[PDB]
Parts: C-alpha cells; structure tokens; sequence
C-alpha cells in the first residue's frame, strides 16, 4: 500500500497473509474454513495466516492453517488476468473472534463513487522498494467504468473496476495481490493489477467480486 497508514493491529479482521515460506499475497476470510483471493496468486504449499499485524512477529492472536485446496475460477485468464479470482479451502476451521472474523460477500455490486477500504502488506513505495511489516490500510472511492476504461485502453473487462486515485500518490502494490476492498462492510474487490504503483493515471484495478458471488456459494457448496 502506497500512501496509506497503519491500520493498528487486527483492526481488519478477515485480512489474511498467504505464506509459503514468506508472505506473497493477502486474502480475505468469508467463512471459517474459506479464503478468497487472485488467481494469480496460485501457487503450491499455501499456509493461510489469519490474526497478523506484524507479519514477521508472533504477537500472539495468529492462526496459522496450511491450505487443503486452492480452486482457481474456471475462466481465469493469466494474460489478460480475466476472473483473477480463488478459493483456499483451510484444512481446519479458523477459530472465529473479534480479531478472526469472515467478511460479508456483497449482495449488490458497489457503485462508482462507493468508499472503500484496501488493505495490505505490500510495498509502500512507488519508486524502488519498502515491504512494512506491519498492515496499511488505505480509504480509496471505486471509479466510474469510463475513467478507468480511459486510464487502461483495452484492458478493462467486465469482471474489473477500478479504485483509487487518477492524480496517483495512493494504491495498492505489489504484495497487496488477492487482498480486500471493503465497502460497506462487504467484499466488492481483490487487489489484481495495475502499471505500477501510485502512478498519475495508473489507478488499482480490481477484480470484481460481486459477479462471482454465485460461483463462490455454489463452489463452497460442494468442496
Ligand atoms: C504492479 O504491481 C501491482 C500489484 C498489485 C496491484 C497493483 C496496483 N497498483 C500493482
Ligand atoms: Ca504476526
């Protein structure tokens, strides 16, 4: 996160940290035993670490639960990252408190002008590299489909919307991958790509969760 702040510790309670010997994405719990995240997170060997703040530190509300199954959309596209969206199946239930707790999947698509909030452990710098140790958080209003069409010629699909700010200096970042938009208390979007970080014109683009909600439920349903 980019021009964001610190969070304070479990202050995002369904933010979680994707690790396989070091963190590489984040997540967002929506039940006990399932975690949404980018499909271009995919990867082998995925332990899921609920309750973080300082993710190099034992602080002492940590769950730690190595993944069973990961279930990329069908349709994921990793050239034009089309349904950048997946599911991690916990081998255990997550212990839910007020530190570990699901976030609500979005009935409604949000709207352009929606506030929301990005969460992350990922760089915070928009030139060169700073990895925080601890959560940023940054409050960022999705954009209208023209302006982001407009910033991304050709690349805005039906599944992506974007967040943030055209005059750049915030954003998401690299290590932010497959974390939460949050509006309203609802998952309307995971962090998927963008050219850089904090760019002028170059704002986060976000898979857009709300037309997946089907393929959520009935997926769940059935694994
Ligand atoms: C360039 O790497 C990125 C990864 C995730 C999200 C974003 C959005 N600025 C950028
Ligand atoms: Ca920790």
């Amino acid at each position: 996160i980019v021009g964001g702040y610190t969070c304070g510790a479990n202050t995002v309670p369904y933010q979680v940290s994707l690790n396989s010997g070091y963190h590489f994405c984040g997540g967002s719990l929506i039940n006990s035993q399932w975690v949404v995240s980018a499909a271009h997170c995919y990867k082998s060997g995925i332990q899921v670490r609920l309750g973080e703040d300082n993710i190099n530190v034992v602080e002492g509300n940590e769950q730690f639960i190595s993944a069973s199954k990961s279930i990329v959309h069908p349709s994921y596209n990793s050239n034009t990252l089309n349904n950048d969206i997946m599911l991690i199946k916990l081998k255990s239930a997550a212990s839910l408190n007020s530190r570990v707790a699901s976030i609500s999947l979005p009935t409604s698509c949000a709207s352009a002008g929606t506030q929301c909030l990005i969460s992350g452990w990922g760089n915070t710098k928009s030139s060169g590299t700073s990895y925080p140790d601890v959560l940023k958080c940054l409050k960022a209003p999705i954009l209208s489909d023209s302006s982001c069409k407009s910033a991304y010629p050709g690349q805005i699909t039906s599944n992506m919307f974007c967040a943030g700010y055209l005059e750049g200096g915030k954003d998401s970042c690299q290590g932010d991958s497959g974390g939460p938009v949050v509006c309203s208390g609802k998952l309307q979007g995971i962090v998927s790509w963008g050219s850089g970080c904090a760019q002028k014109n170059k704002p986060g683009v976000y898979t857009k969760v709300c037309n997946y909600v089907s393929w959520i439920k009935q997926t769940i349903a059935s694994n």
